[PDB]
């Protein structure tokens, strides 16, 4: 299956609700009476049409094993359906908090690698993820991690900056240029990927658990960073720590992070 563009609403049966996302409710559904799917239902007003028509006509076409696969959309009226593949083990954040104590460190590293592979593919198409966190990743039957990116991408040419105006996502995953200068760079999601790595090896603990957004911004500016997770070796902490450099120009690309993690795999 592949992104087919527009789909027929009558060919999508809704079975159960998976939860309320950021832009609307997501329901379990059967597509063509054969395929299991997840269906984002966007009420009118809950989403920019410009963003939707840009994402639908460029991002959604990008198919990769580590990105949630888009099958199509129903956009003739509201509520607009965004139909993606269903992921059998659900949200990575929930999975870490429920089954993380039984995962080996090599599996935790494998999750970070999966996310890095998918993000390296978006990076090669000059797209950044504006909210790269464990809450936007999904775990399939093989414990392979897929990145969900709907309504969270933004076209950024390499080494360039763009305005961060738009949906305000949690600042505990945002880089200095975002919360200080209101700009994204082509490596703002690299910073967030370091926070994701911290989530994974912390088994879903909240970063800066005891501190508010105002306190985190202040202390990140002062050089303070997240600590080495209990399950992370010195080398693995060195990787995620490098994502947290103040200057975007001194952060690595997902391709460079891809080559740093490969030697550490099982």
């Amino acid at each position: 299956l592949y992104f087919q563009g527009e789909l027929k609403r009558e060919e999508i049966t809704l079975l159960k609700e998976l939860g309320s996302g950021q832009f609307g409710v997501v329901k379990l559904g059967k597509w063509k009476g054969q395929y299991d799917v997840a269906v984002k239902m966007i009420k009118e007003g809950s989403m920019s049409e410009d963003e939707f028509f840009q994402e639908a006509q460029t991002m959604m076409k990008l198919s990769h094993p580590k990105l949630v696969k888009f099958y199509g959309v129903c956009s003739k009226e509201y509520p607009i359906y965004i139909v993606t593949e269903y992921i059998s083990n659900g949200c990575l954040l929930n999975y870490l908090r429920s089954h993380g104590k039984g995962l080996e460190p090599s599996q935790l590293l494998e999750m970070c690698y999966d996310v890095c592979e998918g993000m390296a593919f978006l990076e090669s198409h000059q797209f950044i993820h504006r909210d790269l966190a464990a809450r936007n990743c999904l775990v399939d039957r093989d414990l392979c991690v897929k990145v969900s990116d709907f309504g969270m991408t933004r076209y950024v040419l390499d080494d360039q900056y763009v305005s961060s105006v738009g949906t305000k996502f949690p600042v505990k995953w945002s880089a200095p240029e975002v919360f200080h200068y209101f700009k994204y760079s082509s490596k703002s999601d690299v910073w967030a990927f370091g926070i994701l790595m911290w989530e994974v090896f912390s088994l879903g603990k909240m970063p800066y658990d005891l501190y508010t957004n105002s306190e985190v911004v202040l202390k990140v500016s002062q050089g303070h960073r997240l600590y080495r997770p209990h399950l992370a070796s010195d080398t693995i902490y060195q990787i995620m720590y490098s994502c947290w450099h103040e200057l975007p120009e001194k952060r690595p690309t997902f391709q460079q992070l891809l080559s740093s993690i490969e030697p550490l795999r099982e």
